[PDB]
């Protein structure tokens, strides 16, 4: 039993709630919250920009210090840094930004790093402002994370395509 409550359930391991990743964050402290994050680090919008809004920048001045040592991300990749006031860690994975021409096939491996975590608050990577089709987004998670995974849609109308359309 963990502190998780109004998602519906679509599988073995996958939840999903109509609901903010960043208030969903805040009320539940999360072990692992997953940031829809570009390989610079650079939380701008999105998920990143308000998860980065709502640490009061500390997630942009850590991430400054990591890529300072050790590069850019692979789109695909990920890292593990503080969650601040938000988690105990964050997740930082970069899905492909379509509105950027990189191939889509990279978001299954996006997905794969969830599996290194038992359970994580998340969103669907490469929706939103990352320009691939959510529907899509949905069943490769299914496909991919065998770890319990908790999906926080923002979308209200999305949340409910995305569930009466589920296989
Ligand atoms: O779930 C969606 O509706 C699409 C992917 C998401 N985009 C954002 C953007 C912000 Cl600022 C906050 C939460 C989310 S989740």
């Amino acid at each position: 039993v963990n502190s998780f409550s109004g998602y519906l359930k679509l599988t073995d391991n996958v939840y999903i709630k109509n609901a903010d990743i960043v208030e969903e964050a805040k009320k539940v402290k999360p072990t692992v919250v997953v940031n829809a994050a570009n390989v610079y680090l650079k939380h701008g919008g999105g998920v990143a920009g308000a998860l980065n809004k709502a640490t009061n920048n500390a997630m942009q001045v850590e991430s400054d210090d990591y890529i300072a040592t050790n590069g850019p991300l692979k789109v695909g990749g990920s890292c593990v840094l503080s969650g601040h006031n938000l988690a105990k860690h964050c997740l930082h994975v970069v899905g492909p930004n379509v509105n950027k021409g990189e191939d889509i096939q990279l978001l299954k491996s996006a997905y794969e790093n969830f599996n290194q975590h038992e359970v994580l608050l998340a969103p669907l990577l490469s929706a939103g402002i990352f320009g691939a089709d959510p529907i899509h987004s949905l069943r490769v998670c299914v496909d991919t994370v065998r770890t319990n995974v908790y999906l926080a849609v923002f979308d209200k109308n999305l949340y409910d395509k995305l569930v009466s359309s589920f296989l």
